[PDB]
């Protein structure tokens, strides 16, 4: 029959993964039928050879997703590309098949407190394990938030993923414009979306964004603006006029006096003085799931056997076919 096609693109998963529907973009992510496992699985076509960025993206998250092993976090099943290096031009990561994401959630329909809840725990708890890993997300969003019919959460997308030592914009934190708490900072604004179903912080542009959470949190301290800080950026901010800082039931008068207190902990400008996961994960708000024996962590830090940036266009490719060759037949 040949090999398939979604919307114009090739799609060669087949004989394997079969009846093919498209789902969104991320390359082109499909949902597939499986006839070893005789299940509908999630596919996502990655084509990352023109720029060495894409290709270390992809080694970064490949290496990462094949480590970790966790019910809160995407794994990865198989993977297809071509026999030989010459015709690999794309990489297929088969996963698992999840329902919705967070985005297409909240954009129809409300949360209850209880619900809100139970995310934000699933959340915390799938980034105790990446960060005991020394491991940042660095892009959490709701789209990034993967749920099933259960209402059970796996976070996806490690891309963007670095070891501790360009996001989007709207959960991006204001240091950025590095360390653990950017993807608390990103937890925080998820849960504001959570309890309004609108982003709290939704900036057209990097100087906008700065401006949306001054307008909530007010005019920074001396100690919040006192860091390696950008000059531009510095200098801005002193140049703006006063803010003051909007009350969180202000904002949210409907919310928990709990999940403000958290909120509030998380969307701390000072990345020093924000909240910790595992603080986090202990905070009242928190108690009916709270548990520290059902809460698993890395066996060992995450590290990459080489420097990734500093590697030539060709060695990065002959890695990512190498990675590979575990899931080819032989
Ligand atoms: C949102 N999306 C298309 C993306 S980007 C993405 C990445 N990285 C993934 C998925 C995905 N999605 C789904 N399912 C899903 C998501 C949205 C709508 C829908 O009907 C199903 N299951 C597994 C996956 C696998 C991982």
């Amino acid at each position: 029959a040949g090999p398939e096609m979604v919307r114009g693109q090739v799609f060669d998963v087949g004989p394997r993964y079969t009846n093919l529907s498209y789902i969104g973009e991320g390359g082109m992510v499909c949902s597939a039928y499986d006839n070893v496992n005789k299940v509908r699985v999630a596919i996502k076509k990655i084509s990352p050879f023109e720029h060495q960025t894409y290709c270390q993206r992809t080694l970064r998250e490949i290496k990462i997703l094949l480590r970790f092993r966790h019910e809160n976090i995407i794994g990865i099943n198989d993977i297809i590309r071509a026999p030989t290096i010459e015709q690999m031009k794309d990489v297929y990561i088969v996963q698992d098949l999840m329902e919705t994401d967070l985005y297409k959630l909240l954009k129809t329909q409300h949360l209850s407190n209880d619900h809100i809840c139970y995310f934000l725990y699933q959340i915390l708890r799938g980034l105790k394990y990446i960060h005991s890993a020394n491991v940042l997300h660095r892009d959490l969003k709701p789209s990034n938030l993967l749920l099933n019919t259960t209402c059970d959460l796996k976070i996806c997308d490690f891309g963007l993923a670095r070891v501790a030592d360009v996001a989007t914009r709207w959960y991006r934190a204001p240091e950025i414009m590095y360390t653990k708490s950017i993807d608390i900072w990103s937890v925080g604004c998820i849960l504001a979306e959570m309890l309004s179903n609108r982003p709290i912080f939704p900036g057209k542009h990097y100087l906008d964004q700065l401006n949306h959470i001054l307008g909530i949190l007010g005019s920074p301290s001396q100690e919040d603006l006192n860091c390696i800080i950008n000059l531009k950026a510095r200098n801005y901010l002193l140049s703006l006029p006063h803010k003051n800082k909007v009350p969180w039931n202000r904002l949210f008068p409907n919310a928990d006096s709990k999940a403000l207190d958290l909120l509030d902990k998380m969307l701390t400008f000072n990345p020093h003085k924000r909240i910790e996961v595992e603080q986090a994960l202990a905070h009242p708000y928190l108690e009916q799931y709270y548990d520290p024996s059902d809460e698993p962590i890395a066996e060992a830090p995450f590290k990459f056997d080489m420097e990734l940036d500093d590697l030539p266009k060709e060695k990065l490719k002959e890695l990512i076919f190498e990675e590979t060759a575990r899931f080819q037949p032989g």
